């Protein structure tokens, strides 16, 4: 027989947040299923189906590991040496050049409660606020986004509102390959309305558009001109709605000061459909169709991703998404929302809600804030002024500290770094430096960033043990411990726990013995805020399959529509208004008219193509996990380069052909996939190679407020090998 038990959790990849069970029999995972009763109604996609093998994988880091000097080989040292080695260089490069030498660089793959008790013991232990992580690099844009148009992070509808929208407006998303289950729950939608509308805005063509009514192939880099331009039909249509935007919004001129309604439509005079279209290269008509879907729609969605977020104008980028939702009225009703999609299992668990980037503090509380500060030094029992009044190192800073001997100790968490980041030739120069002191928490031994650890600690892995998942509709689910870890990994709670002990850190402040201890604290903390989950107790979130914050008592069912009256219990029952924007001073959400400009690197006669990045849906991120499943690794077991029929005709480069991109940074040989999944002028390769690293040619340049880096835009050429 296979499974004899059954055990509840979440999937380990994307953040569409399946719940998952796992058939144990004999200690051993036999078998997996979609849990039923989660969102996802027991599916999954063929990632999530094939999660056994990578689980029961042999190729796992299970001891712990020195590199004794740098350029040596890793070996073998005991778990005790290893956490004393650990404590006495954080304690004493503390020691002599202050908490600001020492940084936490970790994910939103961590569980919420690892991410809880590293944030506490660096910013109230250590009395640095160099605390950031991979969401840095991803979901940064879309916080500033909702920040700035609603004063709150994160989304204020759910899934479920797929389920009731008429018109998707899908946006710098290839939702097909990167989350698989989420795009048939909307393909579904138009299968059973098959009046439903899909409009997909990407410079490629991928499986996603397939299922949409309009492609809008626009120019990298133009989508924020495009959206002013659908803003512009809407209004010059009166297809907008002034019951909405009169009560519920105020308006923002170019440099930020106080506008109204006319004078929101005097800048959108700069974004004709006539005009950008030119500047889009699209025809003029995919602008009117755009908008007349979005406004016409009895409720609309927008859902979007990197292409949006991994932009020098990130947020920007987002505020336009939301002022599309803010003019029509698109919002706070079923099936109409704004919707950002996440792309990691936890970053808005584990990093965004749990405040544990540089500038942040636990629950919507803010670092340079001195009322948020003495909040938390009360919550975690901090004298007065122990937490730091300034941000730490946002995640590209930090690394160019590193570089510069500023950060002299880092623990690097469930994160590839030397893969991943941007600009890689720069980074690798970086992590090399000859004074640094390297610790990775990682389960997979060819993971390419421990080629610069110093020290390796054996991590348990997804369910060898128990935490929670945010996902991105403010879902938090458990996942139980369903078998044992192998050899010596130990969970990383507990591994925080004695290295913050052993390091000198108050007693009192890591007062957890696994999980649930950690959970409970974090629970206490977001009490009273607009993020309580006070009533998430954990043998709530053992029966249940998730729930939906704001959840503040056990008798609360959670929260579908966030600004709510009625809905929402951070809306007064007695607010005189059916919408409440509380995250802004006057209840209102704001429109930005926010400039359009373009991409750090542009392209010119030197380097004449566009240059982006992408997911492929056979692999996550660095493969050390994917590429343990033999049907998952054949389907893509190399980098390509994407390029245009019509440019490879017009150059001489057929398919299958050995090109060689070309950036300024560096230079890579490639075999080429001439198709029409690219526009004209531009090209686009994964980033799941190890042997192919592609950050080495992308520029790290980044957005001004959120700090993410622009992945998805640089300047390249191309000539055959
Ligand atoms: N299979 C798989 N699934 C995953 C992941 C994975 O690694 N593998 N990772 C997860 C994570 S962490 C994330 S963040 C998500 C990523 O999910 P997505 O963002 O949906 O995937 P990408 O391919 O990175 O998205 C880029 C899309 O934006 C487009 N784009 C490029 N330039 C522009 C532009 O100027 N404007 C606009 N609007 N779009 C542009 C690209 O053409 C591309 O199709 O996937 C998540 N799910
Ligand atoms: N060019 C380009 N670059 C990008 C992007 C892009 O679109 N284009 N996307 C960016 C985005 S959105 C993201 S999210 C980042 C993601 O980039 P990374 O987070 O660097 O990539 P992953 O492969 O998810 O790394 C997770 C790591 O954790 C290890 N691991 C797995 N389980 C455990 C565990 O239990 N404990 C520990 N300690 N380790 C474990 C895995 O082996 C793996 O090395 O990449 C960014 N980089
Ligand atoms: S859609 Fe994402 S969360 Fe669901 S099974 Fe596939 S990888 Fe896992
Ligand atoms: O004690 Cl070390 O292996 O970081 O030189
Ligand atoms: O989405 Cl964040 O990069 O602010 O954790
Ligand atoms: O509030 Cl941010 O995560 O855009 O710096
Ligand atoms: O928008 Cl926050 O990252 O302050 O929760
Ligand atoms: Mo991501």
């Amino acid at each position: 027989n296979r499974p004899e038990k059954w055990v509840k959790g979440v999937c380990r990849y994307c953040g569409t947040g399946c719940g998952v069970l796992v058939g144990v029999k004999d200690g051993k995972a036999v078998a997996i299923q979609g849990d039923p009763n989660n969102h996802n109604a027991g599916l999954l996609c063929l990632k999530g189906s094939l999660l056994i093998p990578v689980l029961n994988s042999k190729e796992r880091v299970t001891q712990p590991l020195v590199r004794r000097h740098k350029g040596g080989k890793l070996e073998p040292v005991s778990w005790d040496e290893a956490l004393d080695l650990m404590a006495s260089r954080f304690r004493s490069s503390i020691d002599m050049y202050g908490p600001n030498s020492v940084a936490w660089y970790g994910s939103g793959q961590c569980l919420t409660e690892e991410s809880y008790v590293a944030n506490k013991i660096f910013k109230g232990g250590f009395g640095t606020n160099n605390v950031d992580g991979n969401p840095r690099l991803c979901m940064a844009s879309a916080v500033g986004g909702y920040v700035t148009s609603f004063g709150k992070d994160e989304p204020m509808g759910t899934y479920a509102d797929i389920d009731q929208a008429t018109c998707f407006f899908i946006i710098g998303s290839n939702t097909s390959e990167a989350h698989p289950v989420l795009f048939r729950r909307i393909a579904r939608r138009k299968q059973v309305e098959p009046g439903v509308k899909i409009i997909v805005a990407d410079p490629r063509r991928t499986n996603t558009s397939r299922i949409a009514d309009m492609h809008v192939a626009f120019r990298p880099g133009t989508d924020l001109a495009f959206m002013h331009s659908m803003a512009w039909v809407i209004i010059n249509e009166e297809l907008d709605n002034p019951r909405f935007w009169q009560r519920y919004v105020n308006f923002m001129d170019a440099e930020g000061k106080p506008s109204d309604f006319e004078g929101y439509k005097a800048f959108l005079e700069n974004y004709r459909p006539e005009k950008v279209a030119e500047i889009c290269r699209v025809p003029v008509e995919q602008i009117y169709g755009a908008a007349r879907a979005f406004a016409e729609s009895a409720a609309t969605m927008s859902l979007w991703c990197m292409g949006i977020n991994q932009r020098v104008q990130g947020v920007f980028a987002n505020n336009l998404i939301h002022n599309l939702h803010l003019i029509t009225g698109q919002i706070c009703r079923p099936g109409a929302t704004s919707f950002s999609l996440t792309g990691q299992p936890n970053a808005c668990g584990g990093v965004r809600d749990g405040g544990a980037l540089s500038h942040l503090l636990p629950a919507g509380r803010a670092i340079p804030n001195a009322k948020h500060r003495a909040e938390m030094e009360k919550l975690w029992g901090l004298p007065e002024g122990r937490i730091a009044p300034e941000p730490g190192y946002h995640t590209v800073a930090l690394f160019e500290a590193l570089g510069r001997g500023d950060v002299k100790c880092m623990i690097i968490c469930e994160t590839n770094p030397a893969h991943t980041l941007p600009n890689l030739n720069k980074v690798h120069k970086a992590m090399s430096h000859p004074e640094s002191f390297i610790v990775c928490i990682e389960a997979f031994p060819d993971a390419v960033t421990l080629e610069y650890a110093d020290l390796v600690l054996p991590p348990a892995f997804w369910c060898e043990r128990d935490g929670v998942y945010g996902c991105g509709e403010r879902r938090y689910s458990l996942t139980e411990k369903a078998v044992d870890p192998p050899g010596q990994c130990r969970p990383t709670v507990n591994t925080l726990v004695e290295f913050a002990r052993r390091a000198g850190v108050d007693p009192q402040l890591v007062n957890f013995r696994n999980a649930e201890d950690v959970w409970n604290e974090w629970r206490m903390v977001s009490k009273g805020t607009t993020y309580d989950f006070w009533g998430m107790t954990r043998e709530r979130l053992r029966k249940e399959s998730g729930l939906i914050w704001p959840c503040p008592s056990e008798d609360h069912p959670g929260t579908s529509l966030r600004y709510v009256r009625g809905q929402d219990p951070c809306v007064p029952a007695d607010h005189p208004d059916r919408f409440f924007f509380y995250g802004k001073p006057d209840g209102r959400a704001v429109i930005w008219m926010r400039p359009a400009k373009g991409a750090a690197e542009e392209p010119d006669a030197e380097y004449p193509l566009y240059l982006t990045s992408m997911r492929v849906i056979d692999h996550w991120h660095t493969a050390t996990m994917t590429g343990k499943v033999p049907e998952l690794q054949k389907a893509n077991p190399i980098a390509f380069v994407e390029i245009n029929e019509e440019d490879a005709a017009r150059t001489g480069i057929k398919h299958g052909d050995s090109v060689i991109v070309e950036t300024r940074r560096d230079a890579m040989e490639l075999p080429a996939r001439v198709s029409d999944v690219c526009r004209p002028g531009l090209i686009a390769v994964p980033f799941f190679d190890p042997k192919k690293l592609v950050n080495k040619l992308f520029l790290d340049a980044t957005d001004p407020v959120s700090r993410e880096p622009e992945y998805k835009i640089c300047a390249a050429r191309v000539r055959k090998a």
